[PDB]
Order: C-alpha cells, then structure tokens, then sequence
C-alpha cells in the first residue's frame, strides 16, 4: 500500500565532458515515504528510446540532489531525466533536461570494408565504408588514405565525414599494378587508428599555370611543350584580384574547367618576359611564384612520405585563410618538432585561393 514518489523537476546539466555529465535536480513530492534512491535515464538519436545509465556514486541516495552520469558516447546529443523512488515504488520520470552534446575525443574505430579497384585510365580507386555518425566522436571528421606501389607511403587527407572513395589519378600509375592501402579516420581532436593493410589493383605533360609580373605580359604554360608562352592577345598584364587570376586561367585554357587557383609551392625562373605596349621586346628572365589553375572538383594532393618522415594535417572551420598562411603554419609546425618542411598541400577550399586546412610532410634535416 502507499504511494510512489512524485517526479523531480528542474533537471540541470551542471557540467558535461566527453563521457560524463553532471546533473542537478529539484526533489519532487515523496508522498510521506522518504525517497530512497534517484535513478537517471538518457535519450539520444541512437539510443532505442530511453535507457538506464550508470552513475558515480554507483547508487544515488535519496539525500543527493546531484550526481554524474558516466560512460557516455562522445559527440552525441543527450537528454536526461531523473526518477524518484521510495519504499513504495518508483515515481514517474521527470521531464527531460535541455539537450546537450557530449564533448569530443579522437575516433577509436577504423573505417570498415576498405577496398578498391577499377576506374578509368591511370587511376587508383580506394573505397571504404564511412564511419557512422555515432562513432565519429567529434567535429571536423575525415579520413587519411595511405597507399604505395616501395617503402614510402603516399598519403592524403580526405576532409569529408561521408566521403567513401578516393581516386588517385597520376600518369606514373601502371595499369593493373598492385598497391597496398590502409585507411584511418580523424577529427578535431586528433587521429584515429589505421585499419589493416590490404591489396588493391589500379585500373586497366605539364600542369596548367599562369604567372604575372606587372608591366609585362602574363605568361602561361603550354601543356604539351612545357614552355612558358606570352599572353595570346598581347595586351593583358597583371591582375588585381585572385578571381582575376581564375578568370585569366579560364581564358588561357578554354578546353579545361577551371574552378580555383592556388600559388605554386616553389618559384620558377621564367624567360622572355615582354613589356606591355612595346613594339619590340628584349626578353628578360624573372623569378616569380606562378598560380596553378585548378580544374574540376578539388582533390587533396597526394604527398609522398619517406619512411624517415611523418604526415600531418590541420583544419579549422572557423577561419578561411590563404595558401601563404597555411605554408607558414606547416613550416613552423615542423621547426617546433625540430624537423624540416618537406612538402604540403591545401585542404578544403572555402574561397578563391582560400582554404580551411593544410596537409604536410616533415622530415629530419639532411646534414653531416
């Protein structure tokens, strides 16, 4: 006989971490039997309704208006409700707390069903099963692909949670040649583990670039010859905006679909610059950083990682910054490791010559 307690009210989230959540609550009516224990329940989009959770203390006594839930899933939206129990029974569940997501850590699972094969001429196709949302454990989720025909790994960061494929197109890929491949995941907090190395097979002259020097006709690369040639209209000199560089690319290579531009990572000595509006041109050499004309969908560069070296990548969704800035980030990130910047590439375009991240390789310095 008698009556169970009432439902508690005012479920607060006092503090929340990657696996824990501290809760406070107002005691409901006990109906004249002292409350003996409080129990907590939690609901997520992946929890099959409401489920019981563990706490520290293991049992929450009736004189406690606060406890901490443990063993929660990182990067998952949570809501909690408290139940009041006495010698008669267990009262009705409380109204849920305001939804709050647990904080993040590095992913712990590896991408499933890594595989590959097929594709078009001189391609290597790598595939995997995207990591489900509940197992991503954080924002900025992506994948790192590692493959090799050799001891150096070839690696690229693929910054898209739902990406399931990576296609390496390079003319040095032999047809139907064996490749070892492993894939791992990452997020804002760091790297996940790589999965097992498996074997896949591949499928059965110069890059478009423009260069500028104010007062002189723009130069561009001849894709076939590989030689630098002047502006075909004989009138266009340096442009004022990065979008202007993109437009000049599209004018110079009409057979291509130009979608972005980015500074080349190294300067090049270009011969035979000609002054604008000069009927006769005494050629001159100039060392400039040219702009690569990027085509089609953006694909992260593949970076060779010699076995002495290490592959890193950083991205941030809160800032969209330039190629020169990411270069300084990668370069300093490796002097702070007492190493040298070997190579680097842009991740995640967010504007014309502006990116959300960079990948880079760092090596010990070569000296006697």
């Amino acid at each position: 006989p008698g009556s169970p307690p009432g439902p508690p009210t005012s479920i607060h989230v006092e503090e929340i971490t990657d696996t824990t959540a501290t809760l406070s609550w107002r005691p409901g009516p006990d109906n004249h039997s002292p409350i003996t224990a409080y129990t907590i329940q939690a609901r997520t989009p992946f929890s099959l309704g409401w489920q019981a959770v563990s706490t520290v203390p293991e049992v929450v006594g009736g004189s406690h208006l606060t406890a901490t839930v443990i063993e929660l899933n990182p990067w998952v939206e949570y809501e909690f409700r408290v139940l009041a129990s006495n010698a008669v029974g267990t009262g009705e569940p409380s109204k849920p707390s305001k939804k709050a997501r647990t904080k993040d850590t590095v992913p712990k699972v590896t991408p499933a069903n890594v595989s590959g094969g097929g594709g078009s001429r001189s391609e290597l196709v790598i595939t995997w099963e995207p990591v489900p949302e509940e197992l991503q454990n954080g924002a900025g989720f992506g994948y790192v692909v590692a493959f090799r025909p050799s001891t150096g790994w070839m690696q690229a960061a693929v910054p898209s949670p739902e990406a399931s494929k990576y296609v390496f197109k390079n003319e040095t890929i032999l047809p139907f040649s064996p490749f070892q491949v492993k894939v791992g995941a990452y997020n804002n907090k760091g790297e996940g583990p790589f999965g097992p190395v498996i074997t896949i097979y591949s499928a059965e002259v110069a890059e478009p670039q423009v260069a500028m020097f104010c007062g002189k006709l723009n130069m561009h690369i001849n894709i076939q010859t590989g030689r630098w040639e002047p502006d075909p209209s004989g009138s266009k000199t340096c442009v004022g905006t990065k979008e202007g560089v993109l437009q000049y690319c599209q004018e110079i290579y009409p057979e291509l679909q130009i979608t972005n531009v980015v500074e080349a990572n190294q300067p090049v000595k270009i011969e035979n610059w000609c002054k604008k509006d000069k009927k006769q041109c005494k050629g001159h050499a100039h060392i400039v950083v040219p702009y690569k004309c990027l085509v089609g969908e953006f694909v992260s560069d593949v970076l060779l990682v010699p076995e002495k070296c290490k592959f890193f990548h950083k991205e941030r969704m809160d800032m969209c910054v330039s190629h020169q800035q990411w270069h300084g980030v990668a370069k300093e990130a490796c002097s702070k490791g007492n190493m040298v910047l070997h190579s680097y590439g842009m991740l995640l375009p967010c504007g014309i010559d502006k990116f959300h991240g960079t990948e880079y390789v760092c090596c010990p310095s070569t000296r006697p």
